[PDB]
């Protein structure tokens, strides 16, 4: 149930461009 990890990922959306800074 990738559901609910991808719902609480939410509030770690700002990790998804802080990290992907990384290789970006």
């Amino acid at each position: 149930g990738i559901g609910k990890a991808l719902k609480k990922a939410k509030k770690g959306i700002g990790a998804v461009l802080k990290v992907l800074t990384t290789g970006l």
